[PDB]
């Protein structure tokens, strides 16, 4: 019973009826600024809007490629390419392309889910056009930013049981690449989520040129000059969920932080963070994800991570987030590097908070001297030196498993209590803390 169109005209329609079956013909459709206005195509944002439920919408060979101009095209509104209102949605296959690098006139998301039980799969989405585009968060990324900022988002994961299945999301724009805000039981599966990256000394060398940053001496959001020798995200999180956020179901306005987050074999390459989940509430599940070259991996809070991986080159595997973190069960793989390395942080993970078990398992025998694994201590953290974010650095580690089956050194920390080591090696083991065992494993 599917019925076949052949224009964004015609299918818009659907987008308002229940129990449609719709399929959008293979080609190219183009969106562009003169789309936008009361006489044109698109005369509200978001572009398009399902409002309807129980609907299949087919985009198969179909690619969508909106110009970013149309960004600034809505006043000083947000404007959302897509967004599902809707309950029991698929939504498959589509091919969309931000053309240009017009940065929105207040902030913009590809993609939102609302309502419960929707999915999105197979999607290609290139996210483009944000400002500032080129510090990552050095500047801001909230309120009272140094740098004002306009970002693009990829795709807000908020709702009931929604979920972003086998979807390819490359992002070249300051704004999360996937987000949770008030989601609920939120799923992402075999995702591929893509940034890129700019060093600190790169930035640094805008000195004299006039650059945002030049003109406020590269004073950072953090309280201090910005430290050279790290590498950035130009995007925010691979996945990250929010304790906070607005969603919609079955007309309900629901303010809520995310909870019972699951991501299941997602590659995260290139974003300030592969997985974190630390401020989702409930059941915290990862399994089968591969992080490369992020500036963290793994930070969940407390959970389950389980048969993962990621390289260290530009930040820890692994970050318990505050020192209430509790019950953080991880396996984690170190993996070989992607690039070049070009860590700062001088740490592979980050452990503290209480009553972890946690394993770390890795083949790699070419360790960068800088390259440790921390229980507690000082984390030289690019956004946790000097005070900043107090809460994230220097606190405590206490009753906690370290299987350490990796030539990485262990150093544990004073304010370290009731840790219990086991390594390959324990001759790199430093132990500056209060009653811990350090045993040593073969092979």
């Amino acid at each position: 019973q599917t019925t076949t169109v052949y224009s964004l005209e015609d299918l818009l329609p659907y987008l308002k009826q229940d129990n449609v079956d719709v399929k959008l013909a293979p080609g190219t459709y183009n969106v562009n600024g003169f789309d936008v206005g009361e006489d044109r195509l698109f005369s509200t944002t978001p572009l398009f809007l399902f409002e309807g439920s129980n609907s299949t919408y087919d985009f198969t060979d179909v690619k969508l490629n909106i110009n970013t101009v149309v960004l600034t095209k809505f006043g000083n509104n947000e404007v959302n390419e897509i967004q599902i209102l809707g309950n029991n949605n698929v939504l498959k296959n589509l091919k969309l392309e931000d053309i240009g690098t017009t940065a929105p006139s207040n902030r913009a998301q590809s993609i939102v889910i609302d309502g419960r039980d929707n999915r999105i799969e197979g999607f290609h989405l290139t996210i483009r056009g944000s400002y500032p585009y080129g510090y990552g968060d050095a500047f801001g990324k909230g309120g009272g930013s140094v740098i004002n900022h306009r970002k693009h988002s990829g795709v807000l994961i908020r709702g009931l049981r929604n979920h972003l299945k086998d979807c390819t999301i490359i992002s070249r724009s300051y704004g999360h690449i996937v987000f949770m805000q008030a989601a609920s039981y939120p799923t992402v599966e075999g995702c591929y989520i893509e940034g890129e990256m700019r060093s600190t000394d790169d930035m640094l060398a805008e000195e004299g040129t006039g650059s945002p940053a030049d003109k406020v001496d590269f004073m950072t959001v953090w309280g201090y000059k910005l430290p050279a020798g790290y590498m950035m995200s130009l995007q925010a999180g691979g996945i990250r969920a929010y304790n906070a956020g607005t969603t919609y179901i079955d007309g309900v306005e629901i303010q809520r932080a995310t909870d019972n987050p699951t991501v299941l074999n997602c590659t995260i390459k290139n974003a300030r963070t592969g997985v974190t989940l630390a401020h989702a509430n409930g059941t915290k599940y990862v399994e089968g994800c591969t992080v490369l070259g992020c500036e963290n991996g793994y930070s969940i809070g407390s959970g389950t991570v389980v048969n993962c991986g990621a390289d260290a080159i530009y930040g820890p595997v692994f970050k318990n987030t505050y020192g209430s973190d509790k019950g953080y069960n991880a396996d984690i793989t170190i993996l070989p590097p992607s690039d070049a390395y070009y860590n700062g942080h001088d740490a592979v993970a980050y452990i503290g908070g209480s009553n972890h078990n946690l394993t770390f398992r890795s083949e790699i025998t070419e360790i960068p001297s800088n390259l440790k694994i921390m229980v507690s201590g000082d984390l030289q953290g690019l956004r946790v030196l000097h005070g900043s974010n107090p809460s994230q650095n220097n606190f405590a580690g206490t009753n906690i498993v370290l299987r350490n089956l990796t030539n990485f050194p262990v150093d544990l920390h004073s304010d370290s209590s009731n840790i219990t080591v086991t390594s390959c090696d324990t001759d790199n083991i430093t132990d500056n803390g209060t009653n811990n065992s350090i045993e040593a494993i073969d092979c």
